[PDB]
């Protein structure tokens, strides 16, 4: 299976504010990549469900409320599949915010220069039934962010092992990152594994090419 | 001023991979707006828009390039949709398709080698249907109006983009991108009379130590 | 002029009906423009758009009216969506869930009685949530600002559309609609300031002769 | 379980031409009714799938391609469930033309006056491929037209019995219509059966009530 490796640049009419250019890509793991420009819409977007998802996690409506109905929402779907488990971030490109939906546990670490901290919410929900153990979490991110997410099979005291060996890291490039990830937990095992496993590495970094300071003529 | 912007990486195993696994992962951005990330554990979490999905449709028949030109008119003729620059590439066997609506056009670097992307009556909307075997160090570079038309008093701009990616001393997607943006903006003078969009997408084998 | 117009049927029969059967059927019509039915040999064929598809699912799960209304307008603020008048009906046990946003609004009728559909701080989009449990005979009727705000010179709307549904001689939904909008378009003179639209569905027990 | 009998009245501000309000509704067989009004889009729309179906049929691409590509359309979906049979009717109510999209002989006969004809091609595309059966069809239906549709179940010379017992039928009734399809076929068993039934039946009619010719003042 091959992989790409990616990059875009972009400039609107009159070095400023808003443009009828729009460009956007999506993977699907191992399978399909996927790159549109368009000169005038979002070329693509999330599932049926997702988009419901987003929609409340948008919203900005009380923490409890919105793990009431993510589950409810979530409650009313195709039995196959159970769509569980479902780790979700998204980034807001203009101010690098982060918003985290999970349903059934993962967990997923922000690497901030030598500090590691796990994705989770201060405030816990109790006193409530949630029947697809959601999370919904809302940390700010910087420049230089390593997030790192993960499923059950490779992170398996597990957050002292994730938490020691992403420090143990000397690299800061994302696919660099994810490969010796891998590597650390398989000799672990010395072989392969009955449990299947995936690594995602994102990192942020603001966006000041040289292009950017060109300056555009006075009067 | 400019927004964020995001380095991503990923690892996948199969168990005893192994042709198959209950985990999935995806990963979406809207240029400039937007990135997600997802992982499940035993239905893409993204996809096309709903037009858009309809062309891929159609490109995924294989119908021969004649009818599709004129089926994929017909349905933009009931929209506008403006201009579509569409690359779709199978990680599996780094086949890629391209469809483009309203020109574009596009550019692959193979080693010393660039080629344009174009396929061997009446086109309403300048529909056009390709089909190439991308290879491990290929170089595919999509871009709109405004960089590809930008240099000032070019003749030939299909030469000058070629001529300019034959240069370029550099297999980092992100360089590329941002060299291909400046060389255009200095030939006008900071200057950007229309919107500027680039696109690099570089192929690569997954090879890693396990 | 006016458009066409459709009157349906449909009869099911489960094997040994039973539970549950492999067929099923849908339709659906956009007022004016569309008719669509479907059957399939053993996912809905139909379903409601985007944005009522968040608004269904919160009425859907049932929480408390004062915090879904709450919900409801924050959905609402990150849009406009004009106006909605949304009927829901469970065709197993009869019971109704109503999402009125900016107001409306609506009646049932049953038997001789007709009651308004209300329920038993800030609310910035004028948002409502009703339950109900209809019965058979019962003819509920949904209305926009036209028809309902129609009559002329009449203080109380609420009274005179109860007091005129009480009056209709009348079990047939088409007959009910237009006796309803001809009664307000007289009381101007064939004028029609608003948009004037009239919805009704009577519940009927389905028990046919087998 | 319940059914619910409908009806509606619409009218422009200034009688005539286009509207600010829509009303729209829809029902899943024995399970859900909805109707929704609105005072300014489309409430309702068909499924992920039945849109693209949709669009290739509102595109007049000739028959062929059509038939090509819904196959394709169909070809990819969820595995489970296959998704066939599809028989879907769509009338638009300005004209009263009606385009049909079978996958998986049904048949569906359309009765006017005593003439009850049966819904196919006049040209059936050969040498090709077609896995599932695809079947387009356009007629021009008009006011007083009785559309029947019918599952495998109930439909099992067959149309000479379909085509006699529509005859047969002395009411212009859809739900009587409809039950009464269903009654001779049961009888025809006398009993219950293994296999499931359904029947749709549509009345076409030109809408011409006493308010629609009430005049609006001269000058
Ligand atoms: O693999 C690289 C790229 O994949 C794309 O689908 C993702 O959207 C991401 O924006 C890029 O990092
Ligand atoms: O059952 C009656 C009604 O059901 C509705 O869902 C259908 O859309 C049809 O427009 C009406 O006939
Ligand atoms: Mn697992
Ligand atoms: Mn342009
Ligand atoms: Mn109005
Ligand atoms: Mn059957």
């Amino acid at each position: 299976s091959y992989r790409v490796s990616t990059g875009a640049a972009h400039a609107a009419k009159g070095g400023g504010l808003v443009s009828g250019d729009s460009y956007s890509m999506m993977e699907l793991g191992a399978r399909k990549y996927a790159a549109a420009i368009s000169d005038g819409r979002a070329h693509f977007e999330s599932n049926e469900t997702i988009k419901l998802l987003e929609k409340i996690l948008e919203s900005g409506i009380d923490e409890k409320i919105a793990i009431k109905t993510i589950n409810s929402i979530l409650s009313l779907r195709t039995t196959d599949e159970i769509y569980s488990t479902l780790d979700l971030s998204i980034i807001d490109l203009q101010d690098a915010s982060c918003k985290f939906l999970k349903v059934g546990s993962t967990p997923s670490f922000i690497k901030r220069g030598d500090q590691v901290m796990k994705v989770q919410a201060s405030n816990l929900p109790i006193g409530i039934i949630n029947e697809f153990d959601v999370e919904v979490v809302s940390e700010q991110l910087k420049a230089g962010d390593l997030l790192i997410m993960m499923s059950d099979g490779i992170f398996e005291n597990h957050d002292l092992w994730m938490k020691r060996k992403m420090k143990g890291l000397k690299t800061n490039d994302p696919q660099e990152i994810a490969d010796l990830l891998m590597e650390e937990v398989i000799r672990t095992r010395s072989g392969q594994i009955e449990d299947d496993m995936t690594v995602v590495v994102v990192r942020i970094d603001h966006n000041t090419p040289k292009w950017a300071s060109i300056p555009v003529p006075a009067i």
